[PDB]
């Protein structure tokens, strides 16, 4: 079954702001998706270290980043601790609230948009590049879920089907079809250079 559910209002405002917005420099969306990933790895490191079992789902912590022309995805996966039904449908969402107003406050105040990352909110930034998002996900303490939206105040979550992950988070971006740079090796080489040469886990780009 696939349940449906209302963006808290502020989330909602955040993403019309994103997609509205007149804001060339898009780049960003890559290190903040990047951000979160790392984030996420430090976190099942962490744990490891108090409790070695919880790299039972796997011991390798990186990135992979996997563009796909033909189905035009830029897709960011990672070995993180992943998130449980409860982080995708309210916890996550209830953390974001607080930023999304601050950001909002100082985009008013003459901030840009690529300070997104210091309100804690730099995941809706991939509503730059991308027309729906879906976030395929495994936490060591539930099962694996898809959550997605194409904006417009919803999205849904449902128990994943596909290939079983082991634990992580994959980030797949279906690119609005203006923004297929994002999908050329050498603009991906560019952008993670630019804006990531020093996270600390690899960071492997797939080429097609
Ligand atoms: C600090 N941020 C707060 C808000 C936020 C959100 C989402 N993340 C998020 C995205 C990716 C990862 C990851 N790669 O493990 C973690 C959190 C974050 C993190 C996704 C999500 C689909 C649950 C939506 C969301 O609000």
């Amino acid at each position: 079954e696939v349940e449906t559910f209302a963006f808290q209002a502020e989330i909602a405002q955040l993403m019309s702001l994103i997609i509205n917005t007149f804001y060339s420099n898009k780049e960003i969306f890559l290190r903040e998706l990047i951000s979160n990933s790392s984030d996420a790895l430090d976190k099942i490191r962490y744990e490891s270290l108090t409790d070695p079992s919880k790299l039972d789902s796997g011991k390798e912590l990186h990135i992979n980043l996997i563009p796909n022309k033909q189905d035009r995805t830029l897709t960011i996966v990672d070995t993180g601790i992943g998130m449980t039904k409860a982080d995708l449908i309210n916890n996550l969402g209830t953390i974001a609230k607080s930023g999304t107003k601050a950001f909002m406050e100082a985009l008013q105040a003459g901030a840009d948009i690529s300070m997104i990352g210091q309100f804690g909110v730099g995941f809706y930034s991939a509503y730059l590049v991308a027309e729906k998002v879906t976030v395929i996900t495994k936490h060591n303490d539930d099962e694996q879920y898809a959550w997605e939206s194409s904006a417009g105040g919803s999205f849904t979550v449902r128990t994943d089907t596909g290939e079983p992950m082991g634990r992580g988070t994959k980030v797949i971006l279906h690119l609005k079809e203006d923004q297929t740079e994002y999908l050329e090796e050498r603009r991906i080489k560019e952008i993670v250079k630019k804006h990531s040469q020093f996270i600390g886990y690899p960071i492997t780009l797939f080429v097609e």
